[PDB]
């Protein structure tokens, strides 16, 4: 049976999957080529990915590879009621309604693996956040010896596999494809480069050229919010505390500044430069960290300035100093003015107020719709790669002899990549020269691949 | 005592010295936090880097700390005559020397270690090119048993060290840096970005907006090379091998075509596409690769052209087919004509003829200055910190139950290279943050670094 | 009093994005403080035809606030923000102006912008903009035109249509041609479009666009803009022209020039059309303000899911009515349709050969978004504001025959009140003016404090 | 006839001259879209504009139109012996060298108006400056009843002409070229965003990635030189008298600052803003007036920071209190090093110095070559067309009543400039449109063109 909110919903769903499926030629490849072969048959395949429009492209692929599958979803949030639907009238079971209380989702956590009231053999798991990773091995330790390995694309729910591989408790072999180069390249970098502006123009419609703007931390993240602004035309500063990141930063054109006085952070009112924060028009934040963006830092920002945030989540900005003693006003279903002057009894006139994006939450999918079709297309393309490579090699069908030393946590290999990216090139109409006999001899490499080390830095 | 040309020439070379000193933050910074320690006294290291000011700056500020040195050459071409008569005029010996000619480092090596005609009391090398290490595992096998360690910078080197620990012939453990951050960063990708349109704009004096441009093969020097072409005003095109990399350029604002259709490399004229060479007219080729430009594209290419390469030899290009029908004709010190008619009837008005930049060879080094100052000097200071870690250990008095546990070629380690890096964003004016307490432990990572692990990508 | 808009449930929303409106336009509001006391527009009338986004609404309220009296409708199909009208009609202005509106609701609306009660009311001012309100006065109702003081023209498509009418004789006031000054024709037609084409274009399909390849007609004040929002994004631009001098500018700004016909002669046929390039390009725009463009032969040999898009004034660019006689359409979402190639009637749900349109053709960036910044927009609407002061002081319906005739003509306004707007435009980012020591001014030869350029140069 | 010096030319710049003529698309495209018929058959010109390498090929494309022009000489520099023995050779008399008279060279041009001691017959003058103009009214008034006009190419010498023709001393019709949109926009513009960063570099061999700049004026060699700036890397900050340009420089993202307190200037030490001055690390003067470099910024300045100037003018610079009250040393034949110690007396290792780069003049005459050809050609070809244009009205041969009503001098017609344009767009391979009749008579323009009013600013 199916728990979706509606079911007539499917009727446009099929009708907006088809055009966003003719952008993603990655997993169209995927289908073309491997007709016949049918490297999927006998595999059924339990999965738990975020139901969005966009993965059912890849369930539609996979099965196409002649594999069964059943489905849920992972988080509470992350669903689509009429690709739900769509999926429903498929046939492939559904429980990704939007319950939004979380009461109703854990009477149902085990009701996605259970085929009636009672576990069965099942052969691949694909996972998304590790919450089934902890399931068959605590809930259900039966069915463990069959399972030939796991698929899992996060990189906090990877410790959980990281640390009990030394504890011994992992039973199944597992797989990570986050830390390859496509899905770093793509997922990090680039789609920030492509959404910030979006998003900011999106929601406030201000002006942005010939204006002032802070970032702080220069990862991956940060590189991709610097490119953003200048291409719009502002002027930024970045404040970095890892030195080989801040010496990239100023090799690329921009100025590295301390909020502190000779960069100490005491706690104190006197610690702030207080001739910076009071001339800048905007602050994105870009760390996985805690209070970079303090209480005495606001109070000396300038009067009318915006405040929005990509990085963790609503630690990097102190959002519950605002609760405590500063008012806020709603313009928009994501924007709000926070006023400085007092907590209650404030004025639509007013000159000191600040300018707030998505409540301190992550911006790019709060103020817009987030990512484009193109850019999760080879990070979803290499997920279903790890299912060929890992259905192979049999792991539950090998002698306990052998069994054991293939009990591991590894990485994607290298070859596989160099697949996904090849559809790119060619989705965009490129051409990709092959090497000559003795010419990939000199090199010292493979014809087909692979071309690069493991040490190599993209 | 000296082999200079001319020893008179030392004031000269000390005025300009003198002004080349403001422009190298980390040599300086070192010298102002290690005084009063002097690390480096009691040291005597012998040295083979090819010689400028820039280095002279190198070793004045490593005997500044209290080190005793002897010096020698690396390449035989290279020379900077008043630079080694500054520093020979300085009371260090160099054995440096004008001829450009292979048959007297028989005993230009054997003067840099023999003091008065006996092997000379040795802790350190400063190799270079690696023949330091060849003389001293063959030659003067009695010496050696004291050396701590040794410190070499190129990776065509460091492989004639890791093949032969494996084999037990090593006898001194020794360090690799050409893998650090810095290193990598400043040399491979900002050097040319900064230098590739300067040696154009002198070599060639035209201009460069609105023209077509190809560049062959997208590593991080080609990654470089694009960016300074795309500021001037040039329609670029890319050709690469592997597709991640091509995969990056399409994301970049760069159209990926090859010069063969389809990609396959026949090896006949029918498999040249014609269309596309017909219309570029500026080469730059970025492979350390083998005939990646064959006679055909030479053949077909639009009428006029000049060529540029940036590679590492004499392969990139079929030069050695010119040579053999089309000739060449010296407009000025490098800038070469080259008449696709034959070797008979040299005409001055004709208008199929091409143009070589560096007759072939690497144009940087040839048509202009090569790498700033500022860039060289985060390749130095390095260097210096590695022979500091060396010295902290005293490897050759460790007992010898233990010495046959420190044969190993390892990386210099993250804190060093963000010591490195933290000189130079003081350079430019920047300041570095400061974590507190609270936050270090959020991550993982403590106060005073490194803050990245050892597998990151930067 | 009395108005038909989509809603009035908006006005609160229309207002707090107006305080903040506010507080963007340095030299606008301005002048609202220096001539507060003076009120030189007082007893004036005034009926105005001009896009209904969040700026226009500073413009009434300026124009209220030193005493006009105004009567305000739309200027185009897809151009209103029915949050921003909402608030105008909420004041007490009589307007008539929503969305999705069709060329029989075109004509209505400015139709009741002249009647009253169904009496058309003595004006004495005109604010038109795309030469569609001055039309309906010339050709009807004439008794309007012997008591107008003057007109004030925007863009330069309706610049053009004017000009038109002064060598035939049959216009009857004169105007000025607000769209010639520098705080007009450098700084919005050109930074503009540059801050709203590739907004719109994401908004609307929202594709990625780095690393496809566009094609862009015309090289004039909208077209750079227009090029320099697609390049800064990542996309390899080319760009079509028939001026030799943009031509040349083009190729300067590092852009590649072709044309849809080969040799660049356009005979008719379907052998003329060059479907080498044509059958790799994802996105064309249209930036001429001429007609045909984009015609039928260019479409059937266009690359499959291609975009079309027009940021011109009318719907003559592309070749449309070959399109909505012969293909089937499909809507997809608001000002976004598909139209299947091959097909005369019918279509298949799977089929591959189709194209997309934006807004069918229309303004996109105005249609398919909300318009232009409003930064942007406070040095022109300072210089309409101030026009309509100029023009009211001269009294032309109440001139004598013999001094009726020596003030017909078009003109513009002089440098030193564009560059007082320039000014206060300026202080705004956060600059500093530096000024000239006396022996400086005499050497260069201009006053201390007043122009410095003289009126040849180009800028 | 040979009079500049020696022939001594043979292979010291003719080579290089075809290569020259092959970059100018415009100059040589019309010598045969014109050719076949000449209409230049009998106008005898004289006068001088230059004498360069880019310089003879117009008098050769006159020649191929059929002119017999005159030539000579003149400006400040006069050594370009390499293209002026080639003219001689050519036929033609040319004067370049002298006896040093730079005070005098009309010596020179009385060997020029002669011809037997009776002047040479003309009807047309090329003139530069004007003080070759003022000949043919102050010294020799009989020969000017056979001319039909003549051309100026001075900024300052159309004002002499504007004041002739208020007085009455004018007595033929003259032709600007300096108003022609495609010379405006490429010598003023595109000339200095090519030469400014490569001028500096040549004589510096700095890194600029990460430094900061001034740059004083918003003119269009100040909207060059920005961008020159910008695109490398530096944090450029722009200073303007023009409220206009200063709203210009605002979106292009660039920052408005100044040098005084509240931008009064009023000549005291109280006034000024040192702290924004100790951190500029470069200052470039753009404008054409006088002082914009008080001796107090000279005071207040950064130690160590470089001054440039593009200008025309040489008081933008406070030279005269610098050859005055400090100490001048020469660090290169083109580079000079200035010490802040006081009167006399240093020692070369101090920390207060400054540095100039052509000594108040402009840069890209010293330390580079100066514009591209692909710029200037389009201001040549404004000339011979100028000639062409009028030498079919024969303003000598109307009679009283036509001449009178002649006697105008006008701009070069708007037709005449899309001609250049033209070749100069089918230069680089580009296609232009041609409209069909009904479009023609949309717009209100012929197919032929002109296309746009005269009061466009393009
Ligand atoms: N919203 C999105 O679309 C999105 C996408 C990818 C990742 N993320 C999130 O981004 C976060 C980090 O981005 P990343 O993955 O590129 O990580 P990263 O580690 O590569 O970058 C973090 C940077 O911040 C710096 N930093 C740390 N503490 C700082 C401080 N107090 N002040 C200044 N700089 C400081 C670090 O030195 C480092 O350079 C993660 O939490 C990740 O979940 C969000
Ligand atoms: N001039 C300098 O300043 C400088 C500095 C550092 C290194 N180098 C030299 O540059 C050379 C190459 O640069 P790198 O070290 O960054 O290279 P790299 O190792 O980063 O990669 C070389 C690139 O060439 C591509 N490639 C290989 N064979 C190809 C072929 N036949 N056709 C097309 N593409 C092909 C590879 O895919 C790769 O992208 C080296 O040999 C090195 O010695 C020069
Ligand atoms: N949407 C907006 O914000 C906005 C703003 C201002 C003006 N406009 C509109 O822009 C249009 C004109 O733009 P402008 O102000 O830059 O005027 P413009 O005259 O400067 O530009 C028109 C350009 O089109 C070129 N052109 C004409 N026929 C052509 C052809 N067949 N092929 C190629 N190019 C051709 C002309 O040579 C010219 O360069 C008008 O329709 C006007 O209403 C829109
Ligand atoms: N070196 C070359 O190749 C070259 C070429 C052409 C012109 N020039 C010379 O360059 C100079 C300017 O060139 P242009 O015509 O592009 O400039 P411009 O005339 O267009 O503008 C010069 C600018 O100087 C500004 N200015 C004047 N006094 C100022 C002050 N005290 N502070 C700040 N700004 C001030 C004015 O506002 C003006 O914008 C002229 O002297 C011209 O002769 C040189
Ligand atoms: N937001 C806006 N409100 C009103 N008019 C606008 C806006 N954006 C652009 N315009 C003007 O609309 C006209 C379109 O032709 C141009 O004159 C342009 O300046
Ligand atoms: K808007």
């Amino acid at each position: 049976d199916y728990k979706v909110a509606d079911i007539t919903l499917a009727a446009w769903g099929r009708r907006e999957l088809i055009i966003a499926e003719s952008e993603m030629p990655a997993l169209m490849g995927l289908r073309r080529k491997y007709a016949g072969q049918q490297p999927l048959k006998g595999a059924k395949i339990l999965g738990c990915i975020h139901m969005t429009i966009q993965t059912g492209v890849l369930i539609e692929t996979l099965v196409a590879l002649g594999a069964e599958v059943r489905w849920s979803s992972c988080n509470i949030f992350s669903t689509q009621d009429q690709a739900a639907a769509a999926i429903a009238a498929a046939g492939i079971p559904v429980f990704a309604w939007k319950g939004e209380t979380e009461e109703e989702y854990e009477w149902c956590i085990e009701q996605t693996i259970l085929k009636d009231g009672q576990p069965w053999d099942a052969n691949m798991v694909l996972d998304d956040g590790g919450d089934l990773t902890e399931i068959l091995h605590k809930k259900y330790p039966q069915m463990l010896e069959r399972i030939h390995g796991i698929t899992e694309e996060t990189t906090t729910g990877v410790h959980r596999l990281l640390d009990m591989l030394k504890n011994g408790t992992l039973k199944v072999p597992a797989i990570n494809v986050n830390d390859s180069v496509t899905k770093s390249k793509n997922d990090n970098k680039y789609g920030c480069r492509h959404s910030l502006n979006d998003a900011i123009k999106r929601g406030t419609d201000h002006l942005l050229s010939g204006k002032q703007a802070l970032v702080i931390g220069y990862g991956d993240v940060g590189k991709g919010s610097s490119q953003s602004l200048r291409q719009e035309g502002m002027i930024v500063k970045v404040a970095e505390v890892d030195p080989i990141c801040a010496m990239q930063a100023c090799m690329d054109g921009f100025e590295v500044v301390s909020p502190y006085k000779n960069g100490i952070n005491d706690g104190t009112e006197a610690s702030i430069d207080a001739a910076l924060l009071g001339k800048i028009d905007l602050i994105v934040t870009t760390t996985g960290n805690v209070n970079v963006c303090d209480a005495n830092m606001l109070k000396a920002l300038k009067k009318r300035a915006v405040v929005c945030n990509i990085g963790h989540f609503d630690n990097e900005i102190d959002t519950a100093f605002m609760r405590k003693n500063w008012a806020w006003e709603e313009v928009k279903p994501q924007v709000h003015k926070i006023h400085r002057t007092g907590k209650d009894g404030f004025d639509a006139h007013n000159d000191d107020y600040l300018i707030l994006l998505a409540e301190g939450r992550l911006v790019n999918l709060g103020n817009a719709t987030g990512h484009p079709s193109r850019i999760m297309d080879g990070s979803f393309a290499n997920q279903v790669l790890a299912q060929i490579h890992l259905f192979e090699q049999k792991y539950a069908d090998l002698p306990a002899a052998e069994k054991a030393k293939r009990l591991s946590v590894e990485v994607l290999p290298k070859k596989l990549d160099e697949e996904v990216a090849l559809e790119m090139v060619k989705g965009f109409g490129g051409v990709v020269t092959q090497l000559t006999p003795k010419q990939a001899e000199y090199i010292g490499v493979s014809v087909e691949g692979p071309f690069k080390p493991d040490t190599y830095r993209y």
